[PDB]
């Protein structure tokens, strides 16, 4: 029994995290192989921020402008690239802490840890999700750009999201490890806002399925709905339209439970109508949507890594 | 800015974490130099569960009996203790991946990542706290005994829980990696009951020094209160009583705040009393009570 927000294990990705210096600029690095992955602003101080030419800024430095720290070894830097927002430092010795890896670009409603970071030192692990509007609720002090979101996948660390900014409002804005910003985000000192946000539709009905899992059943009724009711209620509360994929993703938690998709969507509808009445779900009095329905499974059938 | 429920980097437990079989029970171990760590109850069969004489069953049991397993290697068990609730195999290999750590026994209120592992795996981190009534509400299944909780403070890795069992209200229970359990409880099949929780006040008014930290402040009042007032307020609603220890060690959050902490009080009580009214604290429409000041420092700065 239990349900927490629970991250990945965190020591694959611990062995990469190494701390980037340009100038008067301290971020995080992800070493794996002969390659460092940091943020292109790395190279920009106080005017290289404002309007910045980053083909331009780059291809004034050298080398050995970067210092590389891994732990108490600093590494040798022997080549620089950029790669959209990432710049990749090329170096001498290839990590041998390096695990099996993959970069994927993940989708809203899509969970992933992250492993926040400074001074190229890990201080705590987190699960969040990247949210519909394509910025993520992290915890972030200054410092921590280069700190990276990866899911694992059974012997494989899949690096999904690299912390560039903080926006205005405290949320969070970065890249996939391809340099690629999530959402209308750019790497620069400009008005930038969030969108308005929208609930992870998909997330809550897992979620409630592991309140059901877990012995919560307050909530459900006799009820069903059609998808298309229910997508018109959801559109009213800001929460993201369900498609046929979200329901059939939810299949074998309908089946584990006994409760259909839409039977669900219709415990899902009288919450938004009615709310909570004091009652909590999980010991939440909100309702859950950073848990997609393969963390459920995952949480609620005891995968490891 | 931001507050998350964040965990500590879990790499430096993950390298301890084994496999521990002894019949036809599979429960995890914590390697540590080389002793073995994990809970007593894995010498049991299903007859002895109710009423377990542990040295009995230990003292029937030899080194080839315990199956221990790191990642594909088998361990050798070279000798076997029991320190209270624990069980201490003596295996062949140092663990080269052994970090610097310590073992420390926490308080309710305390908070600790948990590292939860199924046949010696580790399969995901998530942070949680020592309940006033001394259980842990984990998230775990069949298998996870063993699962470690712990801290990491400057290169150190303070051991401070060892997963045991799980009590009918589906809360945890599980001892300090001495052996000794937290709260009342034994690792015996009996009737077994947590006490009724409370919430911990002290971590409740951590939680909203973070949130006015982070631009909150629609809850703050003009309104300071005795301690003595609190208390009796707080009592009402199921919490915890503060102490001068409490108050003190909120000091720097009131400096850095500008907010004493029984104006604080005075902010609590107010909720406790009204409620939220639609509105939330740091994404939150409950009082959150698993971040203890220390975390609350940590995380913002
Ligand atoms: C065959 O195992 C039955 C069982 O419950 N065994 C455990 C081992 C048990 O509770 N463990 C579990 C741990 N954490 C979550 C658990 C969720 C579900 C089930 C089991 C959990 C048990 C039971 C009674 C005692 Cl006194 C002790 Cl010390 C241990």
């Amino acid at each position: 029994s239990g349900f927490r927000k629970m991250a990945f294990p965190s020591g694959k990705v611990e062995g990469c995290m190494v701390q980037v210096t340009c100038g008067t600029t301290t971020l995080n690095g992800l070493w794996l192989d002969d390659v460092v992955y940091c943020p292109r602003h790395v190279i920009c101080t106080s005017e290289d921020m404002l309007n910045p030419n980053y083909e331009d800024l780059l291809i004034r430095k050298s080398n050995h402008n970067f210092l590389v720290q891994a732990g108490n070894v600093q590494l040798r830097v022997i080549g620089h690239s950029m790669q959209n927002c990432v710049l990749k430092l090329k170096v001498d010795t290839a990590n041998p802490k390096t695990p099996k890896y993959k970069f994927v670009r993940i989708q809203p409603g899509q969970t992933f840890s992250v492993l926040a970071c400074y001074n190229g030192s890990p201080s705590g692990v987190y699960q969040c999700a990247m949210r519909p509007n394509f910025t993520i609720k992290g915890s972030f002090l200054n410092g921590s750009c280069g700190s990276v979101g990866f899911n694992i996948d059974y012997d494989c660390v899949s690096f999904c999201y690299m912390h560039h900014m903080e926006l205005p409002t405290g949320v969070h804005a970065g890249t996939d490890l391809e340099g690629n910003f999530y959402g209308p985000f750019v790497d620069r000192q400009t008005a930038q806002a969030a969108g308005t946000d929208t609930t992870i539709t998909v997330n809550v009905l897992a979620w409630l399925y592991a309140a059901v899992i877990n012995g919560d059943r307050w909530f459900l009724n006799r009820f069903t709905t059609t998808l298309n009711d229910f997508n018109l209620v959801a559109m009213k509360y800001n929460y993201e339209p369900l498609t046929q994929d979200h329901v059939d993703i939810l299949g074998p938690l309908s089946a584990q439970t006994g409760i259909a998709v839409l039977d669900m969507c219709a415990s899902l509808k009288e919450l938004l109508q009615n709310g909570m009445n004091g009652r909590t779900i999980l010991g939440s009095a909100l309702l859950e949507d950073e848990f997609t329905p393969f963390d459920v499974v995952r949480q609620c059938s005891g995968v490891t890594f």
